[PDB]
DNA sequence: TTGACTCTCTTAA
DNA sequence: GAGAGTCA
DNA sequence: TTGACTCTCTTAA
DNA sequence: GAGAGTCA
């Protein structure tokens, strides 16, 4: 097993490599109306990515690192919570994207929650618009809004009560 | 089927055989510290289900009619909506449950929209805690609240900001 | 040991 | 949140 | 014609 | 949102 100072090591060697991925500025919506500024640190878009970086789908990456002959791969977005538990309330930790940027890798913008709590961030009115998320987001959710249904409630007789 | 009667002719039959599905009455946050009161039609547990139903999954049903001698076959929740446009920005249309209460067929407690507005209303804080959809919702979705997250934004050196 | 690809999987709407 | 096939 | 089962699929985290 | 294989 590795130890946890090479749990850290490994942390440090992500953050060291990824610090040098290209900073880009973004402007966002906090809710109530207000803009803020998140600094996204986004892997790029092709190879080569950074040490230790390759692409295993569209929008997912790993990590891999090779200690003492064994190789060791991890989530690109996991290495941050290496020291976490790995799951809570019987549910299975995802790095979750505080940013709503999925080749951010910049550690600052993650937390590490159910995938419920991740998924529901979408839809977060932001923290200047109402957030109750315990670990507060840093932005408006994309999705959230109004919304575009089509068709709202309704009956063509009158066999039902609401 | 084809023609709009036919089409009519399945909402009622859909409507009048749901009609007679027990009624359950389910007391349910709102938001805003305020609870209300629902009443869904509940397709029974197992068969039979009514005329026309059939389980195709734990939580999915659908409702078949043979018309002109073919049997046309729709998703339980779908009936409804039938005369409604199957799209909405390129997004494709699902039946979404206010109640959020996957057994309840009762058309009061049924949208039309798409699998983000869906499943977005999850998180909703309700009717009486700050619901911005347009279709509103009925209830505080059930995931609503403060989440559980496990570690937040964390970074060892000083490679990155916010 | 490392990079750059390949494949399939989980969840709950 | 879906569509479609196999039997009786 | 109707009922009661079976299977896999879609989406975007 | 994930894990793992192949090849050089
Ligand atoms: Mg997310
Ligand atoms: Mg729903
Ligand atoms: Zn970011
Ligand atoms: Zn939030
Ligand atoms: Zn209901
Ligand atoms: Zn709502």
């Amino acid at each position: 097993a590795l130890t946890n100072a090479q749990i850290l090591a490994v942390i440090d060697s992500w953050e060291e490599t990824v610090g040098q991925f290209p900073v880009i500025t973004h402007h966002v919506p906090l809710g109530g109306g207000l803009q803020g500024t998140l600094h996204c640190y986004e892997i790029p878009l092709a190879a080569p990515y950074g040490v230790g970086f390759a692409k295993n789908g569209p929008t997912r990456w790993q990590y891999k690192r090779t200690i003492n002959q064994v190789v060791h791969r991890w989530g690109s977005h996991t290495v941050p919570f290496l020291l976490e538990p790995d799951n809570i309330n019987g549910k299975t930790c995802t790095a979750s994207h505080l940013c709503h940027n999925t080749r951010c890798h910049n550690p600052l913008h993650l937390c590490w929650e159910s995938l419920d709590d991740n998924k529901g961030r979408n839809w977060c009115p932001g923290p200047n618009g109402g957030c109750v998320h315990a670990v507060v987001c840093l932005r408006q959710g994309p999705l959230y809004g109004p919304g575009a249904t089509v068709a709202g409630p309704q009956q063509r007789g009158s066999h039902f009560v609401v």
